């Protein structure tokens, strides 16, 4: 039981040596040049976020560039992850730069382009056309990460609300409006996002994060935007609406792997509500075996202090034990203070809930939730994580392609690291948003075809060896197919390291 | 499993109408007045915590005396705590008041008290005459809450140890010190504790919050320092350090109940690590039935802010997922802007966190873990949560003078309220500590003795149905003694409401 | 795990003093004076059972007098059970006695009276009218005990079919008749089994097996047959064909328990599958709460033997696994030279098996499978179980009328014996059937209504007492209604033996 | 839930296709002849048992040739088991060669070699020379298989017992004698069992049966009395006595297997006892995985008729769900009138018991007791029988030379088939005791090395087919080394059929 498991927890005991969860960084000034992204990498980066709510295409060009560069001086794989602005709806300037209000300010906002540039206490711009259509006389308008609202008194006109200001709140140029519970339109896919998507899948980035998915057919237009060349490329679909979290079955099985967008997300539904949809979007995506991130406030105070609060180290702690196999940070490492520390920090702490986690519970409960009879591969995969909790492998090493296999392993969470040996740096690279995940690129074109599996599991061995997982004699539990089978993996060796 | 019971969570439905966990606030400039305090109740507060830490005797005072006001007024029973200054370690003074460090500077600290008020870089005093032999060659002192880290190169004398200098930081008179890892030899109370604990009995506060509680053998000395007069007073031990953590199965059969002190505990122990020691104390409380409280920074950022983190709110439900009575609040009420939402918040975080729990989980964990044979009062409690749970009871009632069996029916984790009909208020008091459990007083010496238990078994269902916890023809599950047995209950019976 | 109990099973220590599991012994020539009966007594049986597929009235008269004068001199309530003859199927006589038939021999056999006295190896009547209607050309006959079977061959004419004998045998007068996947239409209540039915409630039965049930609806017969004054009679249905296994959750639905008739049941289906309808049909018995007895050949080879063989003693032990509340001998005492001794030896496997249950499986299994909100006195019986367990009480006391509490009780089969103190004599009768049950009468009439149940309750403990169930200071779970409540046990206390 | 698994059993759908479960037959009067013997091995024998305790060499060596020879008339591999005399206890002889006993008669027993010949109804002799100090006054001493009980009075010198008959008895001259829970220290084997076993190695058993066994050290002295020669020949201790059943765990570990001996054992110990032991027993070779034989009067009175008695049904049954490998017939074939019938029923019987089994529960209890880490060879076999229940295998195939790797897969209790494709007549024949294993012999000499595992492979998989086990398009689960790896199996592959 969680109870007994709990009371035999020891502060007094070695950690686990191999981290099995991955850190995801969100790249900004803080964090950019080729140095800072090297330090990110030393610290535990695994994969790069651009966020495309801001700044040109030449401003993400040089993050990938720069982050190419940092990880080929390093001899890493690092991911690259494109954050779609999406149907995002901000406020405009304002006179000065700031505007403040105080409970019972009456406000009018407007949709006329006009007051874009000139917003005050009295009027200011909202860059949602359709407003004065999806919000009626009554309802709220959420402003700044919802901490200020706004009752709409009346409709003026087509153009402009009157409204009512509930609270007291400072306001800068350009801040996030939310509108829940109102019928909101717009398109998953902007014609700004379409452009993005298209010079993502140009530069070749690994994944999406696609912002604001409510429909499994919003993430069909995200895969039809990418186009025929960016067919490989994950689609990681964030959860930030009540829609979103109504439809996360449909939502799931069309995505690649899911992001719990918890920013907007604590703005749409009510804010304490999302300890329990995270919980439950996580788990259903550890059922399926498909990559989940945790987002967003995650370590907050270490953008301007050295130390994080207790209850964000708790978070990070739960995300990890709640099942996810990511955790992220925005403006930690975008714009913080301290970002190698606050990555640092959240290795520490990922490595620490990692070794509290009660080794075969996630592999039988996952298990358990599967129909049977299992495709072969799957059988393959789960009873190889089996094996290894059976010898005390210290190392599984599993080859593939496309990354399939190694993220059929990783859903049974093994308590060692998965080396995967494959032919593609892409699947390198994409391989970082799955627990437990080490990539080792054997280069088919140059090393020959590797019929009989020995090549690269040569190369699978000595890297277990050299980077410490394990030594001469320890078993390794080795997953690939036979000499006939093709297509996916069939055979599962246990080995002693030569 | 967890997993199974996560993806099915219904993040939409209606949640519980009754919390079950209990809110300790801090009081202070923000929340002092009656005004004030009323407003925190009517928001959720069962326990004021005073911090004697800071304030005068006096300052004391004007809270209890405006608590117990503002209690009266609303009809309400909370709780008083007194949280001790407790022993501390701490530099002696500087030369002008100050000195900086840089990392690499080496220092010396002495234990020799004539160092005491003319610190330099050089060398300065810290007041622990066994420094030498606490802290070898290699291992560390902190400074100033952790913010400044020395390694001891060596011993220099028996007073004596060169230290090398960490970080930069800048130091003024009589910082804190802490000594990581180290067994610490401090007296349980100081002699101002003395003179506080002597107040909160003739104050008759309801419990002692115990500051840096290390043995059982302290909590034995808090206790005798309360002498008979303070003979029912709870001492909840504040675990703020590792000998805490290693002795915490002695010090919970010493104490009446565990606080979590995190701020301090991440300060003596890596931050990653304190959710390791959180996860075994809270279970190792339920284990044996007594009231755990969880504590420091759960909101910190409402000490300036309307709406919490994401990692606040997350911080919250865990430790109420986790299974503590109990969370609290410092700052956030004593001294920040929103003392009634952050109130409010954590109410609400605290009610969703208790409807996704998967409800007999914890009763079953808890049942098995106990040694059989059992007494038979716990028989009789154990069994009546049982029976509450396989009649989907709304309410269960119990006839408690000490708080005994309303705490032994809680340690079950019944999921609707516990109505606790005593005959003393300070059980009332106490019982905030305590999940589920609503007391209501029955006059003894105005009603009658109520031998036969009729008056106060009538008193306990007029209060279900008042307060709404049942209607009629409703089950409840009501525990007290037949006719002759004394000193505890033997009997459980299932009623319906006339 | 059964698996993991199984190896920590020892032969070398003491055996549960008090047996549980009940023994019906059918009454012969072997056991039918006062001083047999006695005998029969001392030496386990519980219920006496009259078969009426042969004697008179005037010889069950006897049986039920020497019953009753038996049970008088030793002070038991033994309870009498008819079973009826029902809708047997018989061959009539032979000349001589006895007739052998070869493989290969030609035989006729006629539903014509005429050669009901002088059946031959050529023809031999059968005593049932249908025959050439029920079986068809190809058809086969199964001829005592389903030892013999005959193909049919032909019709020679609506009173005559020509059978071909597929096996050596030997046949003796009015042998049974069996035939397996025929429309054989006879009914449940014949003009003879309504007179034999009439006589049970004329004198007082306490039970009826009531043979061949085959549906719900046959159930209702019986009972509609046995009128007005036999409303409280329990019908105890016997499952020995395959339509009633089809049936079985109707039938147990309509019945107040079921005997697994094994005898008939492994001739009308195939031998084999007796064992696994056994299992099937005793777990379901156990889910709903109502008794379950296995019968036939059990303990067989004991008739002529004074030691049973490996498999019967096996058997025993098995049906008790199983879960059966009792076991039952047919010839083994009706007729057998050794009654005494194989009542003994069935005692004696009866209280091993019981020793060797895993204690707790039973109660979690049958509980786990109830449907929550369950009604009051139901979570007061499983949870007064639960309690037991709890504490180790040596013995558990209800207060039942009807006896529906103390088989409520037993459903949850408790290790400990069940007192049940009851105002009606047919109660301590019927009870004889349940697991654990020991009953004793309270004479309302004579000692006083017992509103506040103390007379039952000091009755009850003094018999735990006197025999040897508990001593001073043991504590007793004792289950009865409060001092309002009527109609159902509502309250449960944990008391002390004084 | 057993309970639960209970209630949902199917009794009338289509059983398992193929008998997991084993067959051992006595080889007697009845069934030695080669038709008969044929007939007995399509009815389902896999191991015939030649019992030493009577018949000549010249006996045993016509069924030796005899099952030789049917058995390849017939393509099988049968196994042959001599089942030794072993040493005995007997009485002395009487004057004219008997003497009948009354109850309360007051007899002296010797053990003064002096009155072997002259024994009396005062005195006669005991042929075990530490009688006197073996059983103490009070203590008892069977005779002639347990049907005469004697109580010990007193010693009446260092040689003479002075004891109570407790029954009448006839005793003739040299009867069998039992000292029940009485240590015994006689050799291994007698002078006849080394004759008998030298002539076991010489004609090429498979298994020796060795009668009872008390110690370890013992099946030691019948290894070494096996020699160099009969070093591979399986030990199959025969548990008949206490001291058996309290070192069964020292016993188990010193054999190859292990025979439930019910016969003897419920003489020495009490017949109720017996069901005890053989759970224990039956589960604790399950857990090591060594193959269990239950043996004596599964189904006795098929001796005589020709259906069993529902005892004897649930016996066979009851065996298999305790999870014997084997069950065993002694007279029922060895003198028996229906040899091939009670064969084919006790066939029958195995198969609904199997089919009724809950599929997985053998599995995860004996995996779940396993000590971690497992040696890589058990990991790969049980890991691949979680494989074949993932996927619905129809059948395993595993090459072993010795049958170890057979015995370790069937160790794990899978639910179809194990194919063992092996290089030694001898291991089919060895591993008929082995439940679920079907064996198909690899002339290495004939068809060459097969280092890389293909003609085994194709072999066992031509097999399945030809069998009727699997079709063109089912996958089989797949267990042997990787082309490099010697000594076991370190390898599990998933193929779909050609
Ligand atoms: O906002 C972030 O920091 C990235 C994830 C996101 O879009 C959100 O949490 O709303
Ligand atoms: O710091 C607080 O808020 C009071 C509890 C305590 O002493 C601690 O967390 O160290
Ligand atoms: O036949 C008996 O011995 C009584 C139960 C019965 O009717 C049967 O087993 O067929
Ligand atoms: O008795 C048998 O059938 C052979 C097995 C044995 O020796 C026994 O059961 O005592
Ligand atoms: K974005
Ligand atoms: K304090
Ligand atoms: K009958
Ligand atoms: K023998
Ligand atoms: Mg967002
Ligand atoms: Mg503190
Ligand atoms: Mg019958
Ligand atoms: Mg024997």
């Amino acid at each position: 039981s969680q109870l007994e498991h709990n009371i035999g927890l020891s502060i007094f005991e070695p950690v686990a040596k191999h981290r099995a969860n991955r850190i995801v960084c969100t790249i900004g000034p803080s964090t950019q040049s080729v140095e800072a992204l090297k330090n990110l990498m030393k610290s535990g980066m695994s994969v790069a976020r651009m966020n495309f709510s801001h700044g040109s295409h030449e401003y993400h060009q040089t993050t990938i560039n720069n982050v190419r560069a940092a990880a080929a001086e390093l001899g890493l794989h690092i991911g690259i992850a494109l954050d779609t602005k999406g149907p995002e709806i901000r406020t405009g300037l304002f006179k000065d730069g700031e505007v403040s209000f105080a409970p019972g300010d009456i406000v009018c906002v407007t949709t006329d382009p006009a007051y874009e540039k000139v917003g005050t206490k009295e009027k200011f711009y909202i860059d949602y056309p359709q407003l004065t259509n999806a919000v009626r006389p009554g309802g709220s308008i959420y402003v700044d990460d919802g901490v200020m609202t706004l009752r709409v008194v009346s409709k003026e006109d087509d153009r402009t609300l009157k409204c009512h200001v509930n609270n007291h709140h400072r306001l800068t140029d350009r801040r996030g409006i939310n509108l829940p519970g109102c019928e909101v339109d717009l398109p998953a896919v902007s014609e700004k996002d379409r452009k993005d998507l298209e010079f993502g899948v140009a530069q070749g980035v690994d994944m999406i994060f696609a912002s604001f998915i409510r429909t499994a057919e919003q993430v069909r237009e995200v895969r039809a935007a990418l186009g025929e060349k960016g067919k490989d490329i994950l689609i990681i679909s964030k959860i930030e609406n009540h829609q979103g979290v109504q439809n996360i079955d449909s939502i799931i099985e069309a995505s690649n792997g899911i992001m719990v967008a918890r920013g907007d997300l604590g703005v749409e539904i009510p804010a304490e509500k999302v300890c329990v949809a995270q919980m439950c979007i996580i788990s259903k995506c550890n059922v399926v075996g498909k990559p989940v991130i945790c987002a967003t406030q995650m370590l907050e105070s270490m953008t301007s202090n050295p130390r994080p609060t207790r209850a964000e180290v708790s978070d990070v702690a739960n995300a990890v034990l709640n099942g996810a196999d990511c955790v992220m940070l925005s403006g930690e490492t975008a714009k913080g203070k301290y970002p190698n520390e606050v990555v640092q920090y959240m290795a520490r702490i990922c490595v620490e809930a990692q070794s509290a986690t009660h080794d075969t519970v996630m592999f039988n409960s996952i298990k358990n939730l599967q129909k049977i009879p299992m495709c072969p591969e799957e059988a393959v995969c789960s009873s190889a994580v089996a094996s290894a909790f059976e010898v005390q492998a210290k190392a599984m090493l599993v080859l593939s392609n496309t990354g399939r296999s190694a993220r059929l392993i990783s859903k049974y969470r093994p308590n060692c690291p998965i080396i995967c040996v494959t032919t593609r740096l892409q699947t390198c690279r994409q391989l970082n948003v799955t627990r437990s995940v080490v990539s080792v690129f054997y280069d088919a074109a140059k090393s020959g075809e590797d019929k009989d599996k020995e090549k690269r599991v040569k190369l699978g061995l000595d890297f277990a060896k050299k980077e410490k997982y394990a030594s001469t004699g320890d078993v390794v539990v080795v997953v690939h197919a036979d000499h006939s089978v093709k297509g996916y993996p069939n055979q599962t060796r246990l080995i002693y390291l030569p």
